[PDB]
């Protein structure tokens, strides 16, 4: 039955080819049920192993499991006999290289704003003991070509698995002096990240050169200046904040925990809600009122397919809610974070806040946290505050049913498992029961799409 399935090519489709980048090629395709986009990355596996596909999947799992709004989103990794088929997010608004061209320097009101962001997925990694090495504007993508819109790390996780073959200049720029000597630790990324806000805010590489051989003679180095003009009318905090993350000797080099609460980030970064955003906040807090009242079975299902399935602009909206509510900007909403978000909604609709606000978060939060990270984190949140007709729609429900269903025509009970416990990870077999009008036993899509929308 599956001799002719074709695994990738059974559900994507590919419609051009966008660049061909490193590692290997980089493509658009299209999801033949949903009519979603995304950006795939084909890697021929006999030409860029180091390792086995056992392993390679595992690291590619670790990928699957970030979620922050600053860095790339993979969905899944597919594989045939001559390569493997990394599906990720399409982001359309360009790299921040071609940003800094088009503005060629920034007020550091909009450099604090993209430098955030920097931070803010930077710290994530290192949490999650991943390393960039080859952080740059290059490898930073803007996610549309909105005003505003969040910028996206890209490109990194792949050289344990793959090797590489390769605008080398343009690297050299950004690379930290312990590079040159065989280090690439945790803090390569920190120094890069002050290049490249030292270029944000001047429009000039702190090591200058022509060709490749100046510039890493000056990296070696380390030093740097405010030498020129533009310097003298830029502030003392930013200046602070760039030595700190261009110290010399990693071991002195603060952190990207520390370059994101710096003050100067502090300063010019304090987005908060305003009276315009009442109608979406007031959807979101609707919604995610509807989603406690809802069961662990239910619950799940819709994180299942708010992380699986959606796209960005289905989102944009609640993109913004999600940043807003962000105090911190570390890329999650603790329990403080919604608290406050609760009740500045309160301020805003001229409601006294006074089931109290904090007891109301206290029995919500383990059940929005479904993966018990401390924090919400986007996925989870949209699962939320989405409204549940869009969730399931009947496109979005065919490709569920289509990825659980190994073989033809029926969910067993066991295949069915494998919706909720990715997301809730908590044996309730009576939706099935009730699910199954034909006593068949097993979910055609039918009653699969009819179990989906008692969950609403
Ligand atoms: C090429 S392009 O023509 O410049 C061009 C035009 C217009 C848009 C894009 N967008 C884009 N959106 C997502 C991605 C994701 C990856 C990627 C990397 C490593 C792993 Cl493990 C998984 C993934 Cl999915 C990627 O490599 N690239 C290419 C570099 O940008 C991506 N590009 C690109
Ligand atoms: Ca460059
Ligand atoms: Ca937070
Ligand atoms: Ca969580
Ligand atoms: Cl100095
Ligand atoms: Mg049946």
């Amino acid at each position: 039955f599956q001799g002719h399935m074709g695994t990738f090519a059974e559900r994507y489709n590919i419609v051009c080819m966008l660049g061909k980048g490193s590692f290997g090629e980089v493509l658009k395709c299209k999801d033949r049920i949903t009519q979603q986009e995304y950006a795939v990355k084909v890697i021929n596996k006999a030409s860029a192993k180091n390792k086995d596909t056992s392993t390679i999947l595992r690291e590619v799992e670790l990928l699957k499991k970030l979620d922050h709004p600053n860095i790339m989103k993979l969905f899944e990794i597919l594989e045939d006999s001559s390569s493997f088929y990394i599906v990720g997010e399409l982001y359309t608004g360009g790299e921040l290289f071609d940003e800094i061209i088009k503005r060629k320097r920034f007020s550091e009101h909009d450099a604090a704003r993209i430098i955030k962001q920097v931070f803010s997925g930077i710290t994530y990694m290192h949490k999650h003991n991943i390393v960039h090495r080859d952080l740059k504007p290059e490898n930073i993508l803007l996610e549309s070509k909105e005003k505003d819109c969040d910028i996206k790390i890209i490109d990194f996780g792949l050289s344990t698995c793959f090797q590489q073959n390769t605008d080398r200049i343009g690297t050299a720029y950004y690379i930290a002096p312990e590079v040159l000597r065989g280090t690439y630790d945790e803090k390569c990324d920190v120094w890069s990240a002050g290049v490249i806000l030292y270029i944000l805010l001047s429009g000039t590489p702190p090591f200058y050169g022509k060709n490749e051989y100046d510039i890493l003679k000056r990296v070696e180095t380390g030093k740097y200046a405010f030498d020129l003009p533009q310097w003298r009318t830029i502030s003392d905090d930013a200046k602070d904040l760039i030595r700190k993350m261009l110290t010399f000797h990693p071991s002195l080099r603060i952190t990207a925990t520390q370059c994101l609460e710096h003050p100067w980030i502090q300063k010019y970064s304090s987005e908060t809600p305003t009276i315009s955003d009442l109608p979406s906040l007031e959807s979101a807090m609707t919604n995610i009122r509807q989603f406690q009242a809802e069961k662990k079975l239910a619950q799940a299902a819709l994180l299942y397919m708010a992380s699986k399935l959606t796209t960005l602009d289905e989102t944009k909206q609640l993109t913004e809610i999600f940043r807003k509510l962000d105090t911190n900007n570390d890329g999650m909403l603790d329990r403080d974070e919604l608290v406050r978000g609760y009740h500045e909604f309160m301020r805003l609709k001229g409601v006294d806040s006074n089931s109290t606000i904090e007891d109301q978060i206290d029995s919500l939060m383990p059940l929005l946290d479904m993966d018990g990270s401390g924090s919400i984190e986007y996925s989870e949140f949209i699962a939320s505050a989405i409204d549940r007709t869009i969730l399931l729609s009947r496109e979005r429900m065919e490709r569920a049913f289509k990825m659980f269903d190994k073989d033809g025509s029926g969910k067993i009970s066991t295949k069915e498992l494998f919706k909720l416990f990715s997301q809730a990870d908590s044996e309730l077999e009576s939706i099935i029961e009730q699910v199954d009008n034909n006593k068949d036993g097993e979910v055609d899509f039918n009653e699969f799409v009819e179990m989906l929308q008692n969950f609403v």
